[PDB]
């Protein structure tokens, strides 16, 4: 059980608007060939255009919302909603276009898609809250057969050219008119009761419905995501590699290390409360503090409340040391906290948009992440990068410039000249750290953190 069976049953409830005396009994077989396309009995790797949730899942960086609305059915303009927040009007004669025709409607639609999703994934996945309309417009920018590769590359095609009679991924694909073998799934399939403004608001209120056919895409898309990341977690499930993953995780990794290492040599806090991740290991493993672990799994709805986390009845004492909140989403941190927070707002291939002003992260695997909130940082301050080392002054085995910085903290920086070993360390934990600024991550921690206590460590 690997694809969705074109024999399954489609609930046809939902088009019986837009198609009216349609028949209750349905498969996705003759709901396929309904919408114009024949299969052929082809075993060519595309078997069926809709796919299942768990297959859905997988590919979760090619979802893109679609709704067809009827602007006035062959007679009447169709108004093409997407997730992109693109709006296009087809004639068969918030981006808002004009009635033009099939022809160069198509030629946009290929644009779009491919400059949305050539960084993100190798497919285009379709997620409807099917009415009719979107299903019944497909044959007018959709052509299918066997799976095939890009003329230019080895990726899977995509793409489509009625000019050149050839095929292309989302990165050849300019001129391009028809999307190839693209995927979709039909989220009234899941079973819901009433419209999908009603299903989409018990969750989010983030997104309005502004009555156009991008906002229902976009709704539709959401729900998709509440349902798949946010009610239902798997951690199991892997994605590729598509941009700077190792680099941010490995980076993640050695400023937790600095950080807290740092921390405890400057305040000297005799205990540590670590909560978070159920599988985490000392970061500092040197360090004299008492080290205390407490589970907590990442949040993927609302941030967890503090007097949840803390409170009923471990030290018990979280006020006694520092408490170290790496990637574990709080509602209000206390005061004495170390704390990395993903900001949901930041642009990347890596975060996607989400639920209720969340995101979904997707590196190695996928996490949807409450929206940051600056009111949780109001008892810290912003963490500044700073670099230290109390680590040999020795080169051992890249060219060199003199390094001079204020935030080089070394003995050798102390004693007035920064040694090779330390600039060639420095320069490359500032590229790691800004690695991990720029995927999204943000630092804070308590107000009476100074760098300038680490400089007596050197004695
Ligand atoms: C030396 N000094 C005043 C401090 C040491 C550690 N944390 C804060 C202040
Ligand atoms: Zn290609
Ligand atoms: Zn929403
Ligand atoms: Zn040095």
């Amino acid at each position: 059980p690997t694809h969705l069976s074109v024999d399954t049953k489609f609930k046809t409830e939902g088009l019986c608007v837009d198609i009216p005396g349609i028949p209750k009994d349905m498969t996705y077989r003759r709901l396929i060939s309904m919408m114009g396309f024949k299969m052929n009995y082809q075993v060519n790797g595309y078997p069926n255009m809709f796919i299942t949730r768990e297959e859905a899942i997988r590919h979760v960086r090619a979802w893109i919302g679609f709704d067809v609305e009827g602007c006035h059915g062959t007679n009447l303009p169709l108004q093409l909603g997407f997730s992109t927040g693109v709006n296009l009007v087809a004639v068969p004669t918030p981006l808002m276009y004009k009635g033009l025709p099939w022809n160069v409607v198509r030629i946009k639609i290929v644009q779009m898609l491919s400059d949305t999703l050539k960084n993100l994934s190798d497919r285009v996945v379709f997620v409807l809250w099917a009415h009719g309309f979107e299903l019944t417009s497909m044959k007018y920018f959709v052509k299918i057969g066997p799976e095939r590769t890009c003329c230019l590359c080895d990726r899977r095609a995509t793409c489509f050219s009625t000019a050149s009679d050839t095929y292309a991924c989302w990165h050849h694909s300019i001129g391009f008119d028809y999307v190839y073998n693209p995927f979709m799934i039909d989220v009234q399939q899941w079973g819901f009761t009433g419209n999908l403004q009603s299903n989409h608001d018990l969750y989010c209120q983030v997104h309005g419905n502004a009555h156009v056919a991008s906002c229902d895409a976009i709704m539709t898309r959401c729900l998709a995501v509440h349902e798949c990341f946010v009610k239902r977690v798997d951690w199991t499930i892997e994605y590729p590699i598509i941009g700077d993953e190792l680099k941010i995780n490995a980076a993640c990794r050695k400023v937790q290390h600095m950080v807290v290492k740092a921390a405890l040599l400057a305040d000297k806090f005799p205990v540590l409360h670590d909560i978070g991740n159920p599988k985490a290991i000392k970061c500092v493993p040197q360090a004299d503090v008492e080290w205390k672990f407490y589970d907590a799994q990442p949040c993927s709805d609302k941030a967890y409340k503090i007097e949840e986390l803390f409170y009923s009845y471990h030290s018990d004492k979280f006020t006694d040391g520092v408490c170290l909140f790496w990637n574990c989403n709080v509602d209000r941190y206390p005061a004495n906290s170390i704390v990395c927070r993903f900001d949901t707002r930041v642009l990347s291939n890596l975060n996607l948009p989400g639920c209720d002003g969340g995101s979904l992260y997707v590196n190695k695997h996928a996490f949807h992440t409450p929206a940051f909130d600056k009111s949780a940082f109001v008892n810290l301050k912003q963490l500044p990068f700073f670099y230290y080392s109390d680590s040999p002054c020795e080169s051992h085995g890249i060219d060199y410039v003199p390094l001079k910085s204020a935030t080089c903290i070394t003995r050798c920086n102390l004693g007035g000249a920064v040694c090779r070993h330390h600039a060639n360390e420095y320069r490359l934990y500032l590229d790691a750290y800004n690695m991990m600024i720029s995927a999204g991550f943000s630092l804070w921690v308590y107000k009476q953190f100074d760098t300038y206590n680490l400089w007596n460590t050197f004695t």
